[PDB]
Formats: C-alpha cells, sequence, structure tokens
C-alpha cells in the first residue's frame, strides 16, 4: 500500500519545496532543483549542480513528516550528452538542521542510481524513513550530475 508518488512528477510538491546546494545556469537553460521531477521533458528538464562533485546535494522539504518507502531517479540528455548519477546517499531530517544519513548494516548505505539517461530506477528504503526533510547526495555519476526524481510513501 505505501508507496504512492508523493508529487515530484504531479507537482503536489511544488517548487519552493525544492531546493539544493547549487544550480546550473546559463543563457541555454537553467537547471534548477524544480526541475528534478521523474519523467519531466524539455529544455532544461533536470536539477544540476554548478559543479560536479560530491559535496552537492538535492532536499526534498514534505513540509509536513512523511513515510517515505523508496525512491525514483532518472538522468537527462542534454546537447547529445547522457548525464545522469550512478550512485547516491540519502540523509534525512525532522527539522531541517541536524541530517542523518541512511544506513544499512551499520554504515551508509551506496544505492546503485542509474546506468542511462531514460531509465527510471526505483530503490527501496528498508526499513522506511518517517522524515520532513530528505537529500539526496550524488556519490557518481557519468558526464555530469543530472537528476529527475520521484519520492515514494505516504502519510504517516
Amino acid at each position: 500500500s505505501c508507496s504512492m508518488p508523493l508529487g515530484m512528477e504531479s507537482k503536489a510538491i511544488s517548487d519552493a519545496q525544492i531546493t539544493a546546494s547549487s544550480y546550473f545556469t546559463n543563457m541555454f537553460a537553467t537547471w534548477s532543483p524544480s526541475k528534478a521531477r521523474l519523467h519531466l521533458q524539455g529544455r532544461s528538464n533536470a536539477w544540476r549542480p554548478q559543479v560536479n562533485n560530491p559535496k552537492e546535494w538535492l532536499q526534498v522539504d514534505f513540509q509536513k513528516t512523511m513515510k517515505v518507502t523508496g525512491v525514483t531517479t532518472q538522468g537527462v540528455k542534454s546537447l547529445l550528452t547522457s548525464m545522469y548519477v550512478k550512485e547516491f546517499l540519502i540523509s534525512s531530517s525532522q527539522d531541517g538542521h541536524q541530517w542523518t544519513l541512511f544506513f544499512q548494516n551499520g554504515k551508509v548505505k551506496v544505492f546503485q542510481g542509474n546506468q542511462d539517461s531514460f531509465t527510471p530506477v526505483v530503490n527501496s528504503l528498508d526499513p522506511p524513513l518517517l522524515t520532513r526533510y530528505l537529500r539526496i547526495h550524488p556519490q557518481s555519476w557519468v558526464h555530469q550530475i543530472a537528476l529527475r526524481m520521484e519520492v515514494l510513501g505516504c502519510e504517516a
């Protein structure tokens, strides 16, 4: 039951609720955090940080506690170039300042993400997170960090 899309694609999570450490901008496109939406089509249809390094993060504030049972991620093709995140970490917070990394067997879980530019990949959170804030941390990528995502779960 608890595997409903929490609103990235459908826009139930509005633009103001999605933030990042940085985003890439130029006069061809604006790859803002609010473009990080599963299946989004268009000119600048993903989040890209301004630099490619593992200190970058994308954040979603659900604005209330949600039960999170999984995440779906996708890359983008732009200007003939596929860009996707291959591996990533998840952290979560209830307040927004104190962040807990998602662990498995007593250390940080490294999620295996995408292997192409348009196939969505679902990763489960076991045990599920009860959380207001979720951050995704790119650890490895092909060509450029690029993300479109969905969060899966239910109300709590």
